[PDB]
């Protein structure tokens, strides 16, 4: 979501594995939204059924 701020793959969003990260480009630092059912830290989980 535009370059300046962000653009962040999802099949390992560069932070997460199964993460949508904000990318922040210009710090060049990756923190993540978890997929839908899934859990964090660096998103390796899924919600509950681990």
């Amino acid at each position: 979501v535009v370059s300046h701020f962000n653009d962040c793959p999802d099949s390992h969003t560069q932070f997460c594995f199964h993460g949508t990260c904000r990318f922040l480009v210009q710090e060049d630092k990756p923190a993540c939204v978890c997929h839908s059912g899934y859990v964090g830290a660096r998103c390796e989980h899924a919600d509950l059924l681990a």
